[PDB]
């Protein structure tokens, strides 16, 4: 009163795991070989009757794609996104995935080939453009690979400017849309501290503030004789400022 | 004889013979007041031989006095001083401003011939002439190391981005009646750099005219191109000429 083995059932294998003899109400179910997916609906599975006798079955699997290929830009739409039965003919679909947008001109669609291959997918779905950088009032944006979500921008200032920010910012997925990750920095003005004071002399149309290659030019007072360069220069290395040198002297 | 010998003694001089030793009548020779002394002025420096060898009356006439008045660069001696040699003691001279010097009203033009046959100390009654303000350099500027009188000097330099065009100094000279700057003020021109680049597949955003120091320049990209690069350059201006910071981005295809 025991079924031997299953039936032969074309492209599929019974999942014996691995006995010999079945006792009756023995329920086995087949799997479809690769390149093979079971057909909805169908029976495929027997069972062990009275009289040693395997219930009937018959051919379940149809020739199929594999699942639809993953890609980054877009994701499959419902409900191939959880179907394995892909027929040769079985047209899917897909959808942008954040943060990727829609190509007009090409068709979000796949199609099950003949050869069980799905159709060589295009780029129906492109990166969503960044805002344009905008501009760092002396300063500099480097662009090395675009705008588009994923891309990078680095920053710096122009000599006698120092940064004060970030150094870099991502053009990150932001909500609804893609964003950089961090704001434009800023450049502001190195100043020297204030030029010296001499004995017995003075600068000569003295400022508030002196930048990156401003100069100040010292005056010796009525019988003094200046010893030494008349001006010196605020020199900015290195993101602070100095002085060229030492202001001239002025001997009696 | 009919000739006279060596005629007399006079105190502070010394006569003009010479060598020689005998003078036939009428000869008429001279006395020569010595160091430190001069001919008084209407008086006999003179003799002449008469009758019976003899010479003619002569009696003192030299004076002690001064020098010619000291050599001033401020001021010059006034008439008839400018031609008087004769400086007896206690003798006054005029000085007038020599150009370009100014009159210290304050102070006295005149020097003193004092006892020991001296001058007596000078002060500033004659000061250095002012020259006009110097101004001002547009984007430049005008170092005064030493005021700006009379034989002053100033220089000039342009800015940062500026170059001199012109005298690179002035002198305070006299012109005429005064004293003037020998150099009219230079110009400080302004550097532009080279045009900026046209990039293959790309474009300059609000191309100017002209780009000065520190001016920048964005770029970008044509449709359906990538920018790899700085998004836009600057105009560096070391060192009187000017030149883009870097090289333009390129827009690749």
């Amino acid at each position: 009163q025991d079924c031997g083995l299953p039936p032969d059932v074309p492209n599929a294998q019974p999942a014996l795991e691995g006995r010999t003899s079945f006792p009756e109400d023995t329920v086995i179910t087949y799997k479809c070989e690769e390149s093979f997916v079971k057909i909805p609906g169908e029976k495929d599975s027997v069972i062990c009757l009275k009289g040693s006798q395997w219930s009937d079955i018959e051919e379940f699997c149809n020739r199929s794609c594999e699942v639809p290929t993953r890609l980054n830009s877009a994701s499959l739409k419902q409900p191939y996104i959880t179907q394995n039965y892909f027929p040769v003919g079985t047209v899917v679909e897909y959808e942008c995935r954040p943060g990727y947008r829609r190509e007009p001109s090409l068709s979000p669609k796949l199609t099950c080939l003949q050869n069980l291959k799905w159709s060589t997918a295009v780029e129906f779905c492109k990166k969503k453009s960044c805002p344009n950088p905008g501009e760092i009032r002396n300063g500099q944006i480097d662009v090395p690979g675009g705008i588009l979500f994923g891309a990078t921008i680095s920053f710096s200032c122009n000599t006698g400017y120092k940064l004060f920010g970030s150094t870099s910012s991502f053009c990150l997925i932001s909500g609804s849309s893609v964003q950089w990750s961090d704001p434009l920095p800023e450049c502001r003005e190195i100043y020297c501290p204030a030029p010296p004071q001499i004995d017995n002399g003075i600068i000569q149309g003295e400022r508030d503030h002196y930048g990156y290659r401003q100069s100040v030019t010292y005056a010796c007072n009525k019988g003094f004789t200046m010893i030494g360069e008349h001006s010196i220069y605020c020199t900015v290395n290195n993101d602070e400022g100095e002085w060229s040198g030492p202001p001239p002297e002025c001997r009696g």
